[PDB]
């Protein structure tokens, strides 16, 4: 209850009678959100929080037999919203928590009246008759690059991530991607690369926005497809006219107008 939301850093800012819940991907921290905050907290109760994983989350509370799978991650975002006595809200969530989203509007649909997902993916491996953009042999790679030197990975990925050349923006992710626990970074991207939520797309009841980029390292551009044909709520693809995985770092006031639209009317 309280107790978690200082675990988690909850934080609740801004007026308005619509709430929002912002929710950051993988090697960052809620203050990734601070460009595009601006542009909501006129209009909207916005809460922010870490994930357990975060950097600027103690590690002593990552449980690495509890948080094998994303439903535990769920578990954190429902009892936030409880603890906040939040019956209502719409859910803006980033990479993983994108799918922490989906999962979450299946586990509570009365509590989630709309999702905007950026940088989304169901499935990051490659199957047959579906492109996620990923081999076995390469996500291999990968983890054992974590593995050895982390740092080194960590350097030679934050700009993929960003993926414009946006000094700044690099920076700004390397500071929470550095910080990250080794070992939580990996568990966490091992949990992301073994979920696969195609099969439970069509579950979710909430009308959905997909932001997608023009060019999204881990994400190609018809999996942003795939979840508008899959998704069993109204859904949209809005496009960035600019590319990269971390829009709100790289391009805050682009993703702030269509994350304005989006929140319109749920
Ligand atoms: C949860 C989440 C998933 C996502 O893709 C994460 C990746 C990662 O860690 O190494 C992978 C890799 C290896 C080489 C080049 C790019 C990427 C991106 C992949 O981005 C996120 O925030």
């Amino acid at each position: 209850g309280a107790k978690l939301l200082q675990i988690l850093n909850v934080r609740v800012v801004g007026s308005g009678e619509r709430v929002v819940v912002l929710s950051h991907g993988f090697g960052t921290d809620q203050s990734a959100w601070s460009r595009v905050l601006p542009y909501l907290t006129r209009d909207h109760r916005v809460v922010l929080y870490d994930l357990v994983c975060a950097g600027s989350v103690n590690p002593d509370h990552f449980d690495f037999r509890r948080y094998d799978n994303l439903d535990a991650y769920v578990d954190d975002l429902l009892a936030i919203l409880d603890a906040l006595r939040i019956p209502r809200c719409a859910f803006v969530g980033h990479s993983v928590s994108a799918m922490i989203g989906i999962l979450a509007s299946i586990r509570r649909p009365d509590l989630f009246a709309k999702l905007v997902l950026i940088g989304a993916s169901p499935r990051f491996l490659n199957d047959s008759d579906y492109h996620g953009g990923f081999e076995l042999e390469e996500i291999q790679q990968v983890f054992d690059a974590m593995g050895a030197n982390y740092s080194a990975w960590a350097t030679g990925y934050a700009p993929l991530a960003v993926g414009a050349d946006v000094p700044a923006a690099v920076q700004e992710f390397s500071r929470t991607l550095f910080n990250m626990r080794p070992d939580i970074s990996l568990h966490v991207c091992q949990t992301v690369f073994k979920t696969d939520l195609r099969g439970v797309l069509g579950m979710v009841r909430a009308p959905c926005v997909v932001v997608q980029t023009t060019r999204d390292v881990s994400v190609p551009a018809s999996v942003a497809a795939y979840l508008k044909a899959h998704l069993g709520g109204r859904t949209t693809v809005e496009f960035l006219q600019t590319e990269g995985h971390l829009p709100h770092l790289s391009a805050p006031s682009l993703l702030a107008q269509v994350l304005r639209r989006a929140l319109a009317r749920y």
